[PDB]
């Protein structure tokens, strides 16, 4: 049962959970791939893994992903989460060099990933491995898009860490825009395009109902995570967090914030599905009856398929994962599955 405050009866009744069939592979690889990457000790991997359901959440999501795509999505996917909480423990262990010194080493290894692949830093050394497998997919265009948006997010993670050091809350526009950055909105639609086997052409991504649907479905996922995480990250000091920005800054209590996070996310899902009948038309309009037009039809479609199967997948996730059960730790300010 989903706790009353997080419950969406429209996510529950009108987008109907799907898995994809390669998951339970999916998951065994992906804990071997922790493992053999040491991103996580043996103990915690054999205690947290499983649990955290990190395979899961993209498994609800890339529907159609040729297995391979998966896999590489998976490991990248699950190293993002490994990543946010080595960030967490920099900030909280004061460490500003080694953060600067990671951050660096990840724009330099987006770029070239084989060089880094038995980097020195595990998690340098992972995240080469899972990017130089994302690039292996598609043309060199796509890969430098999937660059460019992640030196961006690796800013935004930036800014991160000196607001969390210097105490600073941001306000509520500066946080949605830096919150499409952290949540990492647009690589998540950049691998829409390995995923269904296509790297559309800006004309086509760039139409705006294609571009609309893409951009609600992850603010759906980043604001969702806002509302479920919020108590996690309260007991953390986390600063950043929709709820937080309107508790700090327009002085709403806890209750009248929750309130509002979920307002805004109900919201989504009705703006998403007025918008989903537009792509969807696009993507009826692309099968003018050419090999190229079916192609690009087909992709459309799917990528709009797997926009709308992101909220699903966010919305049980949230639920079902042991990173968000802090009600369950002895510590509230420390996760069990964190190295600390
Ligand atoms: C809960 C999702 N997350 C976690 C850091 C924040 C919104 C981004 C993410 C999405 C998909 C894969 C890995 C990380
Ligand atoms: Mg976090
Ligand atoms: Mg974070
Ligand atoms: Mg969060």
């Amino acid at each position: 049962a989903v706790p009353p405050s997080l419950r969406l009866p429209v996510i529950e009744a009108a987008f109907p959970r799907q898995l994809h069939p390669y998951w339970p592979k999916l998951q065994e690889t992906t804990r071997t791939w922790l493992l053999e990457k040491r991103l996580m000790p043996a103990d915690k991997v054999e205690e947290y893994a499983d649990g955290l359901c990190y395979t899961d959440l993209m498994a609800g999501y890339y529907l159609g992903a040729p297995d391979e795509v998966l896999q590489a999505i998976a490991d990248y996917s699950a190293w993002f989460f490994v990543w946010d909480d080595r960030h967490d423990r920099d900030i909280v262990h004061g460490r500003a060099g080694a953060w600067r010194r990671l951050r660096g080493l990840l724009h330099t290894a987006l770029d070239s990933p084989g060089d880094h692949l038995h980097h020195e830093d595990t998690l340098v050394a992972g995240f080469a491995d899972s990017v130089r497998r994302l690039y292996a997919f598609l043309p060199a265009t796509w890969n430098a898009r999937f660059a460019r948006h992640f030196h961006t997010v690796i800013e935004a993670y930036d800014r991160e860490f000196h607001n969390r050091t210097r105490g600073i809350v941001p306000g509520v526009e500066e946080y949605l825009e830096l919150r499409r950055l952290t949540a990492a909105h647009w690589i998540w639609t950049d691998l829409l395009e390995p995923s269904s086997g296509c790297e559309l052409p800006d004309a086509v991504r760039k139409h705006p109902a294609y571009r609309r649907a893409a951009l609600l479905s992850q603010e759906f996922a980043a604001w969702y995570n806002d509302l479920c995480s919020l108590p996690k990250e309260i007991a953390g000091d986390e600063v950043h967090n929709l709820g937080i920005s309107l508790i700090t800054h327009h002085s709403l209590t806890l209750e009248e914030a929750i309130g509002e996070v979920r307002r805004r996310v109900e919201e989504c899902i009705t703006e998403f599905l007025a918008v989903e009948r537009d792509a969807l038309r696009f993507a009826d309009e692309l099968a003018d009856g050419t090999v190229r037009g079916k192609e690009l039809s087909g992709a459309v479609r799917a990528n709009v398929g797997n926009m709308r199967n992101w909220f699903s997948s966010v919305y049980w996730f949230h639920h079902e994962s042991g990173r968000y059960m802090v009600d369950s730790w002895d510590d509230r300010s420390t996760p069990p599955y964190v190295n600390n």
